[PDB]
């Protein structure tokens, strides 16, 4: 199976499975049972922002959601990455809807990282930033139902042309190049990723979350990991 | 064939066709005949840094190429890559040796694309920076000879196990992901290349020079571009 | 007096002293008087946004002016900034009123410059982004009728607390720290500018208009220096 | 007195204060008595580059610091900055010596800051970066003994001019413009220091030690701070 490790923004809550009583937001570390969660008051209708990050120096990946003229959800989780993930790999965002439903719109998504190598003065890095998404996003791996081109927005799952969510879709977006997250001879070595998204649903219940994840290169959607599996997982153990 | 827009440090004359009675700086639009060359006191042996810019707002493509604590050669022409570009590239750097021969080293490549638009905030950009290319730099395409690895830096063209240089060689090294250059819905479009290089040779006149180039994504080193020709034009015209 | 290079964002047209007869934007070299201008379709009300940029390899200033879904007003000038300006500078924005009155609203302002000299991997740069300004802001100074904080915004001349603009008014902010514009031995020096501002007056003849400029360290308002001559010049010559 | 956060690189052990038997990376909180310290094998004569690291999210000051092919010490340390420092302070260097001397020679300096708001796409920053000092370096408020152009380096204590370092001298460097630390809602605040350094003495006895420190803007050397208190503290409490 592929390697994975995701921050999830986890609107339903599926108790059989691990998830606590309410929307929150965790890291996922090779297993969509969290290792490391946080409540969070999501708010159907308002665009938020994600803030990932992580440097090999305290070895911590802490994630922080929020909303304008509102309280934000912290998380933060110990993790030697350089000991789970591949040296090369891909980034990239993934989301879905089960049963209920809602929008996983994208408005922007930017990352960056560094390898700052043990001889002075040779770090090396990739950083891009996407505030308008193309029809033809020729730098985007496009996987499952995901889309660009509304309104210069990246959409992961599927919705109608009335702008109604749909069930039982899956959909992920992965930045073309791979990229070197991590390197023996690196004295330090980081991250950041930062993305706004704009989750609206007509249900009650909306369901089931965006995440952003680090993979390997030939990742692909696992087989029926529509709702609770986030697009990321082939089963939930 | 490709469409090609390179920024050429040539340091041979092929005076049959066009170039000057001197080794020079050039920029290369379509076609091996430059657009403008100026004179570069190619320095055999030493380490150079050249710089390369263009904005849309005034449609000038400029380059500098200098050594430390002497003279800048320096170019500079008036071209709306608009016209002459499809809005998707890959960029990446080119050499080549042929009766003569040179090392064609590269020591360190810098690229940054910024597309700004008329609504506010939004900008689009991408920036990678190699201050040390590993032995399986899976981020770059190496087509030719072109090789990675060697006290870290980047050789084009092939070079023997006690250094020295072999003639008819041609190697090239493209950023893996494709670059958007231009939108039609971006009032700023600009980018910025850096790289430094080695060239060093036994000869007492070396050949045939290194490029800088933006190119369609799927380019290839066209059949029989080994000297005169950089590994970047079909024939000659 | 001082030395000062700007890039004027002209609303009331003097034609007495060479101003076109329409709102415009334009090159001022050490006078009031345009070098180079371009008529500018100013919105009254709207959002705009002014991004200029400068290098010394084609040593060319340059200055696009947009609002969002409408057209763009662009102006060249060629110069050499090291014959008219010290090696050190101080940057900023200023505005005026006189007889007629505008907002002179800045919304948001970033500045960056690069000094690179021959000696290979050497570089030298300064970058700031103000995205909302505070009630005190430390690392401007403020000149004149120049405010800050207020609604998170920098008001260069005088309002009233209904909004209501004031005429015969002129004021000014500039960036802290003195920048290193260049130096003897710079392969290439450039510094690219960006600010979003909002101009609206209740006469159907707004005044006087907004710029950046480059001055020496030492720099205040020239007396008597509102209206026509935008706060930054001591006479109309 | 003045209000100091500093990571220092302590040269010599005085124990009776609280100084481990040995050279060594150490977290300081307004107090000469470190919080938290790490080992550090010092390496007298070669350059060496150090890191400090800090974020708001899982609020920890961590640094690094190396040689080439060598053992690089870390120390972190869990602190909320917000709860000790003013929103607005000054960044620096500072070094001193006392019976026994060092070369405290700083080749490069960067800094970092950003303040990223709940307020979607509001982000401020302030970066700076020195390759090459130079002899009237306007942007630096050079304090006690510390003086630029030598070479291209800054010393922050004095060295005659054949090169032996003198004893019983302090000096600081501190960027020209304040720095905003923090503001009661931002979302996230973060910084990242890094400088390259030479200490060397002519004698197997070197101190006192180079350090980063962050305080009030107002922050002048203390009376008497030189060797053991570094040129930043008034006493060892
Ligand atoms: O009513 N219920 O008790 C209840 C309804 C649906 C349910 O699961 C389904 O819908 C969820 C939300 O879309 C997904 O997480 C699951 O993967 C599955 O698609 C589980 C319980
Ligand atoms: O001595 N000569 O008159 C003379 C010598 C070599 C020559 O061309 C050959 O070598 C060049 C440099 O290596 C290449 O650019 C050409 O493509 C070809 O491989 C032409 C004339
Ligand atoms: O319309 N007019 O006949 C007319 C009215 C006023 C005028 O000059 C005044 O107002 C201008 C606009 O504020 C400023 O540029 C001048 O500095 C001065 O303050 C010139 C012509
Ligand atoms: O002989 N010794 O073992 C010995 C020599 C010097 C000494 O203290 C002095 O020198 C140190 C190193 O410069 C400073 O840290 C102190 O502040 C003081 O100025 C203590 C013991
Ligand atoms: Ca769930
Ligand atoms: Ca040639
Ligand atoms: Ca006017
Ligand atoms: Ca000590
Ligand atoms: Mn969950
Ligand atoms: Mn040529
Ligand atoms: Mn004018
Ligand atoms: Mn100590």
């Amino acid at each position: 199976a592929d390697t994975i490790v995701a921050v999830e923004l986890d609107t339903y809550p599926n108790t059989d499975i691990g998830d606590p009583s309410y929307p929150h937001i965790g890291i996922d570390i090779k297993s969509v049972r969290s290792k490391k969660t946080a409540k969070w008051n999501m708010q159907n209708g308002k665009v938020g922002t994600a803030h990932i990050i992580y440097n090999s120096v305290d070895k911590r990946l802490s994630a922080v959601v929020s909303y304008p003229n509102a309280d934000s959800a912290t998380v933060s989780y110990d993790v030697d990455l350089d000991n789970v993930l591949p040296e090369w790999v891909r980034v990239g965002l993934s989301a879905s809807t089960g049963l209920y439903k809602e929008t996983n719109t994208i408005l922007s998504w930017s990352f960056t990282s560094k390898l700052k190598s043990n001889s002075t003065h040779e770090t090396n890095a990739l950083h891009f930033m996407f505030n308008q998404f193309s029809k033809d996003q020729k730098d985007l791996i496009l996987q499952g139902d995901a889309t660009t081109g509304t309104d210069g927005n990246l959409e992961l799952t599927r919705v109608s042309s009335n702008g109604s969510p749909q069930g039982s879709s899956v959909g992920r977006a992965l930045f073309y190049a791979p990229v070197h997250i991590w390197e023996s001879s690196a004295v330090v070595a980081s991250f950041e990723a930062t993305f706004t998204f704009l989750i609206k649903s007509p249900d009650s219940h909306p369901a089931d979350g965006i995440a952003f994840f680090i993979s390997n290169i030939d990742s692909s959607i696992p087989s029926g990991s529509t709702g609770r599996l986030l697009g990321l997982f082939p089963d939930a153990n």
